[PDB]
Order: C-alpha cells, then structure tokens, then sequence
C-alpha cells in the first residue's frame, strides 16, 4: 500500500539521519517525523496480510511492534529533549531490532 511504503521509508531515512546528527534538534525533528510516520503505519494492513483477519495472530503481532517501536521513539524524544544527544542516538538503534522481527518481515 502506497501510503504504508510511504511511511516505512521516512522510518528508515530518519533513522540514517539520527546516527549522522550532530546536535539535539537534528535528532528530535528525526524523531519528530519517525513517531508522525509510526502513527500513520501503525493503522495499515500490510500486503501480505490483507487477506488475514484483523484479530489474526499476525496482524496482533504487527500492532504490537509498533506500540514498542513508539514506545521506543518516545523514549529517544525524551532523552533528545533534554539535550542528551548521544543518549539519543542510542535509543534510535534500539529500533532496528524491533523493525527487522516484527515488521519487516509483514511488508
């Protein structure tokens, strides 16, 4: 779906964008358009599950990957916030791990 490929694309630039940072603005606008996008890819059905149904394992399992990848933004926005760069970027990577195992695998 082209809105859903829309927003995993700004999940994964951002996410370039965050370990190349230099400052704590560039990582909180980073995070910024991550959390808009999560939002957004968190109501779609991915193409391999349109068929499923709604209360499918899989479509359980692809919400709560992204009720922990916002979780986990909005743990990193609250270090950005309070000018701890590094920290922040820290907590960006955390993401890969609950991109490649739950969602990625859906799309």
């Amino acid at each position: 779906a082209a809105d859903l490929e829309d927003n995993w694309e700004t999940l994964n630039d951002n996410l370039k964008v965050i370990e190349k940072c230099d400052n704590a603005a560039c990582v909180k606008d980073a995070l910024t358009k991550m959390r808009a996008a999560a939002l957004d890819a968190q109501k779609a059905t991915p193409p391999k599950l349109e068929d499923k149904s709604p209360d499918s394992p899989e479509m359980k399992d692809f919400r709560h990957g992204f009720d922990i990848l916002v979780g986990q933004i909005d743990d990193a926005l609250k270090l950005a916030n309070e000018g701890k760069v590094k920290e922040a970027q820290a907590a960006a990577e955390q993401l890969k791990t609950t991109r490649n195992a739950y969602i990625q695998k859906y799309l």
